[PDB]
C-alpha cells in the first residue's frame, strides 16, 4: 500500500497560487517517502480554484515530481474535459475528479454520464474522489463498476465496508480510503493506502503507521495510528483546512502561506492555542524517534 | 406576501448563456406579476457559473427589470466581493449570497465572518440564501441574528418551524420560503412569501395560489396548490434542474435553450414522458382559465 | 381545527400508574378546552408501558371522559390486536398506532401489513401515528393511502410539505400535526389541528392560539406561539418527556407524581432552574390574561 | 478475536419460545466453534421479549452453555435491574444492554444514569450494545469513559473509526464489531472479535475467515469474507431479521419457527427468489470444503 498526499496550495497575501512554496512542500514530502501527490484535492482546496488554477498546480508539481493524480472536476464539464486533455503533455499517474458537488438529488444517470465523459477524454487512467459529505452524493461500488473506466478510487467515508466493496466488485481496482484515522486499518486488511491530509504535516508519522501494519506490528501501528488521530482531532477545533497550514509550518519548518477565504488563516491567538494541543503529541513523537528534537 | 422567481440560465448549444432568451424569460415572467427576480441562484445553476457569468446574467436581466436580487456567492471571497462592489451601478433590489458549498466541517466563526465581509462591501441590502441540503451547512435564525447584516432570508429547507424562527428572532427581517409547495401556508401563515423556482413556468398559477390565500379562501388555494405540487413532483422524476426548461417551454411557449452539463438537458423520450405527465394538469388549468390557451 | 393532548401518564414513587392523579389531570385538560385525549403517546410513555398499562391509562381517563383516541402499538402485534379487540367497549373516539420501532429497515410490505392487520381487528376508526425520528420509518401519505383504512393521521415532523401531503393524497383524512410550535401555521393553513405535548401544562396557550389563527388574527397568534415556543425550548434543557411534569405542576397546580426511568425525573436543582427559565414567561401569560396568578 | 452469536430466537405457532429449537440451534454453533453467544440482541428479537420472555431464553440457552453474553435493557429499568440481578444465579460472561430506545433526544446525564444503575446491580461485567440506527442515540468512546464500568462493547454501526476510537480512549476495553462484513478487517487490525448476525446461518465461514486472517493469509480471508458478503446482502432484500429463518433452515437443515409479528416470515415467493441469491454460494461453500452438505 502507499501514502499520498492531497498536497496544500499555499497561497500569497493576495491571493494567488505561491508557486515556489508548492514546489518546496512537494519536493519535502517526496523526499520523506510520500509515493503520489493527489493535486487540486479537498485539501489543496480543489473546488476554490479555477480551471486555470487548477492547471497552474499541475505545472508547478510536475517542476518537482511526475508522480502526481490530477484532480480536474467541476460544474462546468466544458472545463473538466479541456483539463483532462490538456494533461496529455504531463507524464502523471492519471487524473481524477469528484462527483459533481452542490446540486441535491442528481440522477444516476447524469453522475455516471458525467464521468463517462471524462473517461472518453481522458489521455491517462481515471481515479473516482468519492466523498459522499462533501459533494452529497455517492458515488459507490455499484456504480463505480456501471461506469467501468476507474484505474482506482479515492474513498473519504468513515465506513470501511463501503470501501472494501470497491475491491469486492471491481477485483482489478487501486482502493484508497481518504481517511487519516484509517492508515493502520487500511494497510493491515489489503487495501491499497491511504490519500492522507495530514501526511502533508507528518509525512513521517503515516509513512511509518503504514510500514509497521505491513510489518503486522498492528499493536505498535495502533499507537503510532492514536497520535496521529489526536492530531487530525486537534486540527479540527478550529478548522481543519486552515489548521493543516500552521501544522505543516509548525512540523515541517516552512511556511505554506495562506487558504483562501472563506477557509480563512487561522489568528495568531488561534495557531498559538492549536500548538499548545500539538506540543506534547511532537514530544512523543521525538521521544519515538520519528521527529528530530 | 410575495413571489420571488428564481430565473433559470438559458444556455445556447454551444453553452454561454444565451442573453435573449434570458430577456424574452424575465419580460414574460414581470408582465404575469412575479414580484422580483433572483439571479444566480439554484435554479439558475449559480454555482456553475463564473464570476464573469454571474455578472452577465445580471446585465441581462437588469435591462429588462431593476426588481433584481443578485446573487454573488462561492468559494473565492475576492470573487463575491468584487461581484458585490460592481453591483453599486445597478439599481437593484439587493444582493445575496448562499453559504460557502462543498467543504465540511467549517467553524460558525468562519460561516459568519464569509456573511460579515459581504454586508461590509454591499452596495445594496444583503439577503441569506440558506440551503444546508446544497451548502453542507445551516445559517440558521440564531447565527442569522448574530451576523446582524441581513435584509432578508430565503429558507429552502424541510422545516417550517425553522423558517418561522427567523420571524421570531429577527422581526423586522423578510423570511421567505424557498419551496413551490407552500405558497399557500406561506401567506397563511405571515411570513413574506415564496421564491418559487416552479414560478419559471407557471408563475400564473403561483401568482394565484397566492392571491387566493391572501383572500383566505384557503381551501381554494389549498386544491390549486395541490395540482401545482403534482407538476413539482413530475419535474423530479428526470431531475428538475434540468425539467425546469421542458416545463417553461411547455406551459410559456418559449424556448430556454439547455441546462450546463452536469446539469444534462432531458433527452427527447424523457421529455415525453415527463409532457404525459403534466398534459392533463395543462388542460385542467386552461379550463379554469388559470392558463390562456 | 381541534387540541389534543397527548396526556402525561403519572407514575407513584414506586413505578406504578397514579390513576386518581391521571383522572384529576384529564378533567382539567377538558374543562380547559382540549378537544380530546391521546392516550398511550410519546408524551405518555407509551412504549414503557405494558400492555395491561396501556389498558390501565384507558380506563382511568375514561372514567373523565370518552373523547379518547386509544394507542394501542407495540413489537408484539398479538398484544396489539388484543387491545384494539378490548377497546370495543368503550365509547371512544378512535384507536391508534405507531410503526414498529426499533428494528431499522422493515420493508414496506411488512409495514403495510402491520397497520392493515390492526385495521382489521378494529372497533373503532384508526388513527397513523407517524413519528418517523422515534420509529426509524415513515408512513408518508403514500403509504397511508395504500394502507387505506385510517382516519386520521398525527404526523410529528418539522417538515410541514410532508403533513399537507397527506391531505392531498388522502382527501376525507383528519390531519393534525405533532408539533406545539405549529399551532398558528396548522390553524392557518386548512388543516385539522395539533396533538401537542405542551397542552399538558399550558392547555389555555394551545387553545388560544388555535382560536387566534381561525378569527384571522395570525399577528397576534404568532406573537403568543412564539411565547410558547420559549416554553417549548426550556422544556428541552434537561429532557422534554422529564420536564413536561415540572411544567405541568408550575402551570397548572397539581402534581404528576414521577416519569418512569430511563426518563428520570428532574432534580431540585434542575426544577429551580427551568421554573427561572419560564417564570417571566408566566407573568406576560398572566398579564395577557391567558392564565390566572 | 472471537465470533460471537447474537441468536435468534425460535418462536413457535402460538408466539411462544421455542426452547427445544432454540437448544438444537444453540448446540450447533458451539460445535462449529463459536466462541459465545449473545442472546435477546437485535437478532433474537430483544426489543420484542418481555422481562420474562429474556429470562426464559437465557434458562434455555444456559442448559446448552454458559457463554452467553446476556442482554437485559429495555424503557422500564426496574425490569432491567431485575433481569441483571437473577443473573446472579448463572455462571456466564456478562450482561449487556442497548441504550433506552424509541424516545429522541435523551440527555447524556439520563443516558449515563441508566448505564451505570445497571452497572451498580450487575452480579456480571458489563457490556454496551451501541446501536445508534436503532436506538436514536449514541454511547460513543467517550461517553462509555465517563460511565467507566464496561468490561465491553459491540458496535453496530457504519464508522470503523468509531469502534476503533473505543480502543483508543478505552484500551482495557474488550471492543466488538457487529457486523459480519468486517470479521477479515476485525481481526487483521486488532479489534476483538464480531457479534455477527449471518453467523446464525453460516458459523463454519464466519469462523474460517477468522482463522484465515489470524494466519496472515488476507486476501483468503477477504475471498472468503466476500462470497459471505453476497450472502449477507441477499438477506436484506426481504428484511434480515426474517431473512435469518430461511438461511438458518437452508444451510444448517433444522429449522428456527417462525419470527415475532411485525418482524413477519418470509413467503413463498420471497423464500424463492432468496434462495435463488445463495444457491450458487452454497455450491461454491461446498466446493471448497467449508460445508459438507
Amino acid at each position: 500500500p502507499e501514502i499520498i498526499t492531497p498536497i496544500i496550495t499555499p497561497f500569497t497575501k493576495d491571493n494567488r497560487i505561491d508557486k515556489e512554496k508548492l514546489k518546496i512542500h512537494a519536493e519535502n514530502l517526496i523526499r520523506k517517502g510520500i509515493d503520489k501527490l493527489f493535486v487540486n484535492g479537498t485539501t489543496g482546496l480543489g473546488p476554490s480554484l479555477s480551471p486555470e488554477e487548477k492547471l497552474e498546480n499541475l505545472k508547478a508539481v510536475y517542476d518537482v515530481t511526475n508522480k502526481i493524480i490530477f484532480q480536474v472536476g467541476g460544474l462546468n464539464l466544458d472545463d473538466a474535459i479541456r483539463l483532462a486533455k490538456l494533461s496529455k503533455d504531463f507524464d502523471i499517474v492519471g487524473i481524477a475528479s469528484y462527483a459533481p458537488y452542490y446540486y441535491p438529488r442528481m440522477s444516476e444517470k447524469h453522475l455516471v454520464k458525467y464521468f463517462k465523459t471524462l473517461c472518453e477524454v481522458s489521455p491517462h487512467p481515471v481515479y473516482l474522489y468519492n466523498y459522499p459529505t462533501a459533494t452529497g452524493k455517492d458515488i459507490d461500488a455499484k456504480v463505480a463498476k456501471e461506469i467501468g473506466c476507474f484505474t482506482g478510487v479515492k474513498d473519504t467515508i468513515e465506513n470501511i465496508i463501503h470501501t472494501l466493496d470497491y475491491k469486492r466488485l471491481n477485483p482489478n481496482m487501486l482502493v484508497y480510503s481518504g481517511s487519516d484515522m484509517l492508515i493502520a486499518t487500511v494497510a493491515s486488511t489489503g487495501l491499497d493506502g491511504n490519500v492522507a491530509a495530514g501526511s502533508n504535516y507528518l509525512p513521517e508519522v503515516t509513512v511509518t503507521i503504514k510500514k509497521l501494519a505491513m510489518e503486522r506490528k498492528i499493536d505498535e501501528a495502533l499507537k503510532l495510528q492514536f497520535l496521529h488521530d489526536e492530531v487530525i482531532e486537534a486540527s479540527r477545533i478550529f478548522g481543519s483546512l486552515s489548521s493543516n497550514y500552521v501544522l505543516t509550518k509548525y512540523f515541517q519548518g516552512y511556511d505554506l502561506g495562506y487558504p483562501r477565504p472563506p477557509i480563512f488563516p487561522l489568528d495568531d491567538e488561534e495557531e498559538r492555542q492549536l500548538i499548545k494541543k500539538v506540543e506534547g503529541i511532537r514530544a512523543k513523537l521525538v521521544e519515538l524517534k520519528i521527529l528530530k528534537e
